[PDB]
C-alpha cells in the first residue's frame, strides 16, 4: 500500500483513471458483475474497493460509506493514486409529490446541508457536479429511458434531524431545520441525500470530475412502504445506468 | 402599467416564455439583429426591451443592467409576465491561462459572492443553471464551433474589490477578498461576472430554467489590452434559445 | 478617458470633487436644470453624467441606477476622477404610517440588507452617512419648509423578496425575510431603498464623505400604491434640498 | 424598587427625560458638580446615580460601568423610568496618529464588535447616534474650544484581544481579530471604545435618542504616554462638552 | 502599579495563584470574611479585590461585576499576577422545572450567547470548565449537603433580551432570541447567567483552570421572582460551597 | 427490524442501556473478548453490534463508522433501543508535543469543526462530555496507571484538510483551516478525531450521558512518527480503560 485508509498501490490502479463510488460496500460487487475480470482489492472499515474492466479498460469501484467524512477520505486517496473521475450512485428518499417511488434522479448541484463541504470550499462555492459526468448520466438514461428529472439535491449530515425525521428518541428538531422539509419543496429540491455535496465541492474545487445518480426508495410525502424486496431490481436499474455512463467517457 | 419598473404588458409578450437577458441597454436591439421582426415595447430606465419572433414564436430580449439587484428586478417581473426561460449573455474576466481572448465561457454554477441570491435561497443552496439550458449552451457554442470551455464562475457583488482590483482609489481590499483571487485559482473558477449568482439562484429556487453564457474581453492573468474595438456570444444565444424554443 | 464604465476623463470635471448620484438617468438632466451651464458628458450604460457649475465651482451629477453594484461602480469611478464627496438623491417607499406621500427623507445610517457593502467592510462596520453631508441636508430640509424625517433606513439587495412583497410569481418569501419588515417596523426604521448602505460603506470605509436624501412616492403599509405620477414634484423638494445642501460643501 | 440592578426609581429622577451615562462609578459626582442642585441617589455595583438639573430642567447622571451588558441593563431600566435621551461620556484610546493626545472624540457610529448589540438588533442594523444628539456634541466641542474629531469608533467587547493587544498573558490573538487594528485605522476608525455600540443600536433599536462623546487618553501609534496624573483633565475638558451638549439638548 | 484596571501590585497577593471571582463588589468581602487574616487590597471601579489565607495559604477574592466584558479584564489582569484558577460564584436563573429555589447549579460548559468569548476562540470552540476544577465544585457542594445539579448553562450578554424577558420597555425580544428559552429547556440547559461562557472560554483557551458554581434565586419557568431571605440565606450556603471548593484546589 | 441501518432489536440488548461505540467494525470483537459472555449481535453496513455482560449487567459494543453522519445515525438508533450511555473509543492524532506516543486521551469537551452537530444544537451550545461518564473514565485511567491527559479535542468533518494535511492531489486547503492547527496548538487542544463533537453535542442536547476516551496512534507535531505495524499500543491499552469505565457507570 501507498495510502493509509484505502490500502492500495499505484499498481493496483491497473492504469485506471476513473472510479465508481457507491455508499454501500455490498453493492460494489453488484457493479462488478457487469464488468470484465472482476478482482477485489480490499474491504476495511466502511471502505471496500474492487477492480474490473470496462470495454476491457481499467476501472475501480470503491465504497464511500455513510456521509461526507467517510466519502471525503476515499475520494481524496483515489485521487492520490490517482483517479480524475468519480461516480456516486446513492440510495435516496424524494421529497417532491409529483415524483413516484422507484425513480432515478440526476443531480446538477447539491444543497450544502453538510459540514464536510466547508473543508474544501467556503459555503458560497456551489456543490456542483461536472458537466461531462452530468451529461453522461442522462445520456446513459437516454438509452434506458429511466424516469429522470432535472433538479437540485439536498445533502444533509444527519439522517433524522436534517431530513426532518421525527419518529426519534428526542422527537425534536433545531430551528435551522424547523420547516426545512417544505422549504426545499417549494424550492424545487427533489430529494435528501448525505454524500453528494461533499463530493461535488471536493471535485469542482480540486480540479476533479464527478456525477450524481440516485434511486428512489420512497417518497417522503407518500405513505406506503416501498415495495420491497421486489422493487430492488430497479436498484440495478440505476446500477445499469451508472455503469453505462462510464462508457462515453473513454 | 402592469408592473412599476419594466412598463411591459401582457400583449408585449405575445405569449413569449423565453427572454434573453444581456447587461447593456444598448445591445438589446443588437441581439435582435439575428432575430426576426424587431419591435420596441418599453425602454424605461435601465431596461430596454425589443419584441421579436424566433421560428414564428414570441421571444423577448430585456437588459438586466448592471448588478444582481437590478437583474433580479428584470427576471422577476419578466416572469410575472409569463416567462420561465432566461438566457444571460455578457462579457467576463478570465482566470485561466489556457483561456484566451475571443473564447466563450459557459457557467455550470456560480460562486455566490453576491447577497441578492440570499433573498431567494440561503447560502447553503447552490447556484446552478438548468441542464436543459446548459446542454443547449454547450451545444450552441459547438454548433458555432468556437473555442469553448465549461466550468464554474464567481459572481461578485462589486466590480473592483470583489474581483480583487488594486488599481482603485484606495488600493486596499478586505481580508476576505485579500488574496481571494489567488485562492480562486485552485478552485478552478474560469470567469468573473456580476449577474449570474442572483439569476441562477432565483431561477433554481422558483422552478425556473435559466442559462448562462459569456465571452472574454480580458484575462485577469493576462496583462494585455484587447485589439482595438472590432475584435459569437450573441449568435450562440439565439441558437441556444432556438433549441429550447 | 481614464475609466471604463463611465468612459470619462478628469478634465471633464474641470476640477470638480463633488458628485450627485441618482438612480434614474433621465432625472440627471432634470437635476442639472437646477444647476447652470449644464454640459452633457456621456451616456454609457446606466452611468449618465453631466457637467455643471454652482457658485463658480464645477459640479457633477452622475447616475448610478438601482442596486449597490451599479452604485459601487460609479461611486468608485467618480473617486479616482475624482470626487471626494457623494450625495445621493432617490425615490423610496417608507414602512412607517406617519410618513405620508410627498415626504423628504434623510438617513443617518443604513441597514446592510445588501451584499455589495460587504466588499468594503465586514458586517460589523456600520454604513453611516458623513456628518458634514448629513447636517447640510438637515439644514437644507428645514429651510424650504419641507417635511423632514431623520433616522435609520433599510437597504435591501432585492426589490420584491427583500422588502417583503409577497405578491410575486412564487408567492413565497425565504425564511430570513419571512417576517423581516415586522422587525424593522418596530425598530423605527424609516424607509425602503436599495442603494444607501452600499454607498455609505464604501465611503465611510475609504475615507469619503457621503450624503443621502430620497423622496416618498408610496407607503408600504398603506394599502394603496398612490396614483402613478402626478405630484411627485416632491422630487423638486428632494432635489432642491440636495442642491442647497450641495452648495455648502463645495 | 422597580429596577433590579440600578436600585432606584423615578422618584429620585425626578421628572427627568434625559440621562447622562458615563462608564465610571467614581466620576459621576464630578459631572454633577457642573449641574444645578446635585443630589446623590444610590451606588450599586456598576451603577452610580446622581440627581441634578441643567438650565432648569432635570438631568440624570448614572454610570453604566464597563461593558455592553452593564450598559444594556442601565438603558432598559433608565428608559423604563424613563429616559428618551442617553448621553455617554468616556475615555478612549486613539488609533489615528493624525489625532493628537488631549483631544475629544464624538462618535457618529460604532463597529459592533460587541455581543450585546445582537440582543437588540441583527448585525445588519447599524449602530448610529441620533442626528440631534450628535450635532450638539459637535457644537459643544466647538463651543468649549476642544479639538474635535467626529467619526466612527470601534466598539470591542474585550480590552486586550478585542482591541488587538498581544500583551495578553497568553500573548496571542484570535484569528478573527488578528490584524484587525491596522485594518480599522485605514478604514478611518478613530479610536477604541467598549460600550457605545450596545447603547447605539438598542437606542436606535428601541426607540430612543443617543449621543456619544469621549476623551482621548492614549494613542496606539504615538509612543508618548499621557502624563501622570492630571493629563486626565482631558476627561474634564470633555465633561465641559457633555453638559454643554445636554444644555442644548433639552 | 501594577496593572491598568485592578491597580494591584503583585506582592499584594502574597504569591496567591487562585482567585474566587463573584460579581457583586460589596458582596465580595462576605466571602473573604470566612478566611483567616481578611485584608482589603483595593477598590477601583467595580473591582474590590481582597487577599486572604486558606489553610494559611494565600488566596484572592475579586469582583467581576456584570457581563463578560467587565469580567474579561479582571481574569486577564489577574493572570499576570500568577493566578491560574478562577472560581466564579453568583446568582442564576434556572430554566428547568425540576430545579427549584435553594438548589445550587454547577456548570460544566456554557451555551455561548456572549460576545466576549469570541475574542479568545471561535464559535466552534467550547466554553468548558476544567475537569479537576469541576469535580471539586460539586465535590464541595455535596459535602455541604446542598441540592445540586450538573449540566449546561446558557450565558447571555444581556440581562433581559438574551434571557427572553418579556416585560420590557418596548416589550420585544429580537428575532434570534424569540423562543430560545424553550429551546434550551428542551435541550437540557440548567440555568441563565451572564459571565461564565467568557470566563470558561478564555481559561480553557488561555490554558487556565476555571470553575462555575451558582445559587438559584429564581427559576425562569418558575412564575416567581427571588424572595429574601431564602435567596440571600442560600447565598452563604453557596458561599460556603465555593469557599470549601477553594480549599481543595487551594 | 425496528431500526433501519443497524437492524437491531431491543431483545438483542437484553436490557443493556450502556454502549461502547468505536468506529471500526472489526475491532468490536476484541472489546467484547475482554468482557464476559461475548455475543455477536448483528453485522450490517458499517455497523456491527455486539452484546456482552460486565458486573452482571448487560453491556453493548456497536460500531459507528467514520465521521459524524454515521455516528449520528448509530447513536440515534442505539438510543431508540434504547441506550442512554455512550462510551466512545477511537484512535487520534496528537497535536501537543508533551502528549507522547502511547498516551490515553480523555476529552471533557470538543471543538466543533464538524457539521452534523449543528443539526442538534446551534454552534453556541458546547460539545461537552457528561461529567459522570468523564469522571468514571478519568478515574478508570487512574485505576490502571496509564499515561493520561485531560483536556479539549478537535473534531473535523474531513480527515485531511481539517487536520492540516498537505500532501493531497491539489495540496491545498481552504483558508478557514490555514494554520488552524497552530491555533489549537496555542489554545491548548489535545488531539484530532472525527466523531466526538457529534456524540457530545448529540447527547447533551438530547440529552443523555456520553463519554470519550481515545488513544495516541500518531503525533504529527513531534518529529517522531509512529511505528509500523500494530505498534499502536494504546488502542488496546485505552479500551482497557474504557471497559474499566464501562464497568463503573453501571
Ligand atoms: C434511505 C436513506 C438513505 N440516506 C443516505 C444514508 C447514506 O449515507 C446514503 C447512502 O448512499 O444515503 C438518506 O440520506 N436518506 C434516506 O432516506
Ligand atoms: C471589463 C470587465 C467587465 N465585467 C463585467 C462587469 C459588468 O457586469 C460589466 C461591465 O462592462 O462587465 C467583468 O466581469 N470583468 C471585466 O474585466
Ligand atoms: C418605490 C420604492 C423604491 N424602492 C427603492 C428602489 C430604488 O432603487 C430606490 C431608490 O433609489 O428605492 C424601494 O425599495 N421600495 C419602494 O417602494
Ligand atoms: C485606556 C482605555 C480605556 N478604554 C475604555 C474602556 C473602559 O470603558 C474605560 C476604562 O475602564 O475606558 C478603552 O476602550 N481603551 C483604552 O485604551
Ligand atoms: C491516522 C489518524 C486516524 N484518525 C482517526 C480518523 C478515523 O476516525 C480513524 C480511522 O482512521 O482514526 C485521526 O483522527 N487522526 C489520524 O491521524
Ligand atoms: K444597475
Amino acid at each position: 500500500s501507498d495510502v493509509f485508509h484505502l490500502g492500495l498501490t499505484k499498481n493496483d490502479l491497473q492504469g485506471a483513471q476513473l472510479a465508481i463510488v457507491p455508499g454501500d460496500p455490498e453493492r460494489v460487487e453488484k457493479i462488478a458483475a457487469l464488468m470484465d475480470k472482476p478482482v477485489k482489492l480490499a474491504s476495511h472499515r466502511e471502505f471496500t474497493s474492487w477492480r474490473a474492466e470496462l470495454d476491457g479498460k481499467a476501472v475501480i469501484v470503491c465504497s464511500t460509506g455513510i456521509g461526507g467524512p467517510s466519502t471525503s477520505i476515499a475520494v481524496e486517496e483515489l485521487a492520490q493514486l490517482g483517479i480524475r473521475t468519480f461516480l456516486r450512485i446513492g440510495t435516496t428518499g424524494a421529497i417532491q409529490p409529483h415524483i413516484n417511488v422507484g425513480d432515478v434522479l440526476v443531480t446538477t448541484a447539491s444543497v450544502r446541508l453538510d459540514g464536510a463541504s466547508l473543508h474544501f470550499a467556503p459555503m458560497e462555492f456551489p456543490a456542483v457536479a461536472d458537466f461531462a459526468c452530468t451529461t453522461a448520466l442522462v445520456e446513459a438514461a437516454k438509452s434506458i429511458g429511466a424516469t429522470t428529472h432535472v433538479g437540485v439535491t439536498a445533502s444533509s449530515d444527519t439522517f433524522y434531524p436534517g431530513q426532518e425525521r421525527y419518529d426519534t428518541y428526542s422527537g425534536r428538531v433545531v430551528r435551522r431545520f424547523k420547516g426545512s422539509m417544505e422549504e426545499w419543496q417549494a424550492m424545487g429540491v427533489m430529494n435528501y441525500e448525505m454524500e453528494s455535496a461533499t463530493l461535488l465541492t471536493m471535485c469542482a474545487s480540486q480540479g476533479l470530475r464527478a456525477g450524481m445518480v440516485a434511486g428512489v426508495i420512497v417518497n417522503r410525502t407518500q405513505q406506503e412502504i416501498p415495495n420491497a424486496e421486489t422493487m430492488k431490481q430497479t436498484e440495478s436499474h440505476a446500477v445499469k445506468i451508472v455503469v453505462e455512463a462510464a462508457r462515453r467517457l473513454l
